[PDB]
């Protein structure tokens, strides 16, 4: 996240954050991801379209720090690594960027919802907010383009999201941006969201309801000037979630 406002994970409890074990032991960060029901939480398919082997992700919910076994939370391993079949990859563009992770403990359990881990409401059929709505991001992902390393504390920030007919202008993304994408970004361009945030959550609030409006997929660079963040719309996908979690 560029700019924005250090948070720890009472704030945003149904963020889940996973990480791939390499051959040897060691551990990274991989992305974000959404914590929907007690067995499944929902990413992006571009975060582990190269490594397709559940066996070697960590996901871990209430946690708040990259390097900390903050108290309460709790760490699975994923059942079902389940990736969209048309995804694919243009320059810029991801396309069906969305996945989902079956979760479960060593004692073969799903997540136990506490005051640090909860669900985040799906969207209904046809009805995303308005543009010019502000929504807010989540996410362990770099602070500056520049940066070789994530933050320690993990982040959030808020941005406004654009219509379809402003992220489709020349300057914008023209055609390459469609209407199974959303666009969000800061009118000012000082804040965003960056690599390793991907998979992470756009939560909007509509009609009083915290809903998963989006999923972090792609842009060009971080903060640029007519670049907004791109989105997967999570509302187009709901027949797609509903048959893959039954
Ligand atoms: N401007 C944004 N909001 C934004 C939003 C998302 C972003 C994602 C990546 C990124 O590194 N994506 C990526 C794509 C495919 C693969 C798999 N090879 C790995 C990483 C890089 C920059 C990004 C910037």
């Amino acid at each position: 996240i560029i700019g924005g406002e250090f948070t720890t994970i009472e704030n945003q409890p149904w963020f889940a954050a996973i990480y791939r074990r390499h051959r040897g032991g060691s551990v990274t960060y991989v992305c974000g991801g959404s914590l929907i029901s007690p067995c499944w939480v929902i990413s992006a398919t571009h975060c582990f379209i190269d490594y397709p082997k559940k066996e070697d992700y960590i996901v871990y919910l209430g946690r708040s720090r990259l390097n900390s076994n903050t108290q309460g939370e709790m760490k699975f391993e994923v059942e079902n690594l389940i990736l969209h079949k048309d995804y694919s990859a243009d320059t810029l563009a991801h396309h069906n960027d969305i996945a989902l992770l079956k979760i479960r403990s060593k004692e073969g359990r799903c997540a136990q919802p506490s005051r640090t881990i909860q669900t985040i409401a799906l969207p209904s059929m046809y009805n995303d907010p308005q543009f010019g709505t502000s929504c807010e991001i989540t996410g362990f992902g770099k602070e500056q383009s520049t940066d070789y390393l994530y933050p320690e504390q993990l982040k959030m920030t808020v941005v406004k999201l654009i219509s379809h007919r402003e992220c489709q202008q020349p300057h914008y993304y023209g055609s390459e941006v469609t209407t199974k994408m959303l666009c969000a970004a800061d009118p000012q361009w000082k804040t965003d969201s960056c690599q390793g945030d991907s998979g992470g959550p756009l939560v909007c609030s509509l009609q009083g309801r915290m809903t998963l409006t989006g999923i972090v997929s792609w842009g060009r660079g971080c903060a640029l000037k007519d670049k907004p963040g791109v989105y997967t719309r999570v509302s187009h996908f709901l027949p797609w979630i509903r048959s893959h979690t039954k």
